[PDB]
């Protein structure tokens, strides 16, 4: 069947997504770059690319084999990558479990730099304040997404999720 544009990701709880966009609006003018919609904020584990229905299944079945306890993410970090033109949110010392999860999903298919992108096309350097306070939460699952382009906007469609253990 049709090839889709796929990726595995960790999502953010709704309250934190809202805190993040309020903070973003407070510290970044619209000129600083193109803002990611609140529902589209996520932390990518592995970008897969265009994927046949065939190899979608083989990746889905192997993600199903992963046996990994949950972990907590605390977003204490923010910065900018000029070459990628992105302003991002991150964790200074991400938990072992996040790295192990991303690596397993990169292997079943540049090194892993877990981040959540806030602004795209941020070609100009800008001042990066620290993140807001207490953006900390338990990761309980990860999701396989398809990305389309609908009405000009980017849309992520959840295909499958897998609970992490705890």
């Amino acid at each position: 069947s049709e090839p889709q544009r796929l990726f595995f990701a960790i999502d953010l709880p709704a309250e934190i997504r809202e805190q993040i966009i309020h903070w973003r609006a407070k510290h970044f003018p619209p000129e600083a770059g193109r803002p990611v919609a609140a529902d589209n904020l996520h932390l990518t584990l592995a970008f897969l690319g265009e994927v046949s229905a065939e190899k979608e299944k083989a990746l889905s079945l192997l993600a199903g084999r992963i046996r990994q306890p949950g972990f907590t993410l605390t977003l204490d970090d923010a910065g900018q990558w000029l070459r990628s033109r992105v302003v991002w949110l991150g964790m200074r010392q991400p938990p072992r479990g996040l790295i192990q999860l991303a690596n397993m999903l990169r292997s079943q298919a540049r090194p892993f730099h877990p981040h959540i992108t806030l602004l795209r096309d941020a070609s100009e350097a800008v001042t990066i304040p620290p993140p807001g306070f207490n953006w900390s939460y338990a990761v309980t699952e990860f999701t396989l997404y398809a990305s389309s382009f609908a009405r000009g906007r980017t849309r992520y469609t959840p295909l499958k999720r897998w609970a992490l253990t705890q």
